[PDB]
């Protein structure tokens, strides 16, 4: 285990290489640690709100239950890291490489995920309100029971994406790939969908939700 003094030292010797290392429940407030090296790092429940993580490498990291409100994640290698429960809420995690990341039970609210890589990302039970999508890929992603009421999903790639449960008030759509996505019928009656791409099956749902029949 590092403490707080430690690591700013050696950060502020030009270290970069902490993989590895454990700095469980470790108050980083403020703390600049851009392109960093925490790959496989315990970083469990700490507390890095504001922190400036702008390219760093956390691939593997374990920041369960961190506190990481307001931090900036900007082309942060985040793939496989352990978010769960970890409060996001407010974070620039825009471009940021979270693919295959646990991020369930997070809070995700007001979060720039812009451009964000979130492949086969996990999301179960997730709340993004009001978070920003833009361009983002989610192709496999898990959303399940995620809320997405007031989300901003714009251009980006749902494909084979599962929203079963997922709170669609006021998200916005437009133009996201939606191919091969699991969706409840409430979605399409939700979601603003200008310029969606859907499947044939898709469609057809998408007419079933308004009512419509088929003999």
């Amino acid at each position: 285990h590092m403490n707080v003094g430690e690591i700013l030292r050696h950060y502020a010797a030009g270290k970069r290489n902490f993989q590895h290392i454990n700095l469980q429940e470790i108050e980083l407030t403020n703390a600049s640690l851009t392109g960093a090296d925490l790959s496989y790092a315990n970083l469990h429940h700490a507390n890095l709100s504001r922190a400036n993580l702008r390219s760093a490498d956390l691939r593997n990291a374990n920041l369960s239950h961190a506190n990481l409100s307001g931090a900036n994640l900007e082309e942060a290698n985040l793939e496989a890291a352990n978010l769960r429960g970890a409060d996001l809420h407010e974070a620039n995690l825009s471009g940021a490489d979270l693919q295959e990341a646990n991020l369930t039970q997070a809070n995700l609210k007001d979060a720039n995920l812009s451009d964000a890589n979130l492949e086969q990302a996990d999301l179960a039970g997730a709340d993004l309100q009001g978070a920003v999508l833009d361009g983002a890929n989610l192709h496999g992603a898990n959303l399940n029971n995620a809320n997405l009421s007031e989300a901003m999903l714009t251009r980006a790639n749902l494909e084979q994406a599962d929203l079963s449960g997922a709170r669609t008030t006021g998200a916005r759509l437009d133009d996201a790939s939606l191919h091969g996505a699991t969706v409840d019928p409430v979605l399409w009656r939700t979601a603003s969908l200008v310029g969606a791409r859907v499947d044939v099956d898709q469609a057809v749902a998408f007419a079933a939700a308004h009512g419509l029949c088929l003999a």
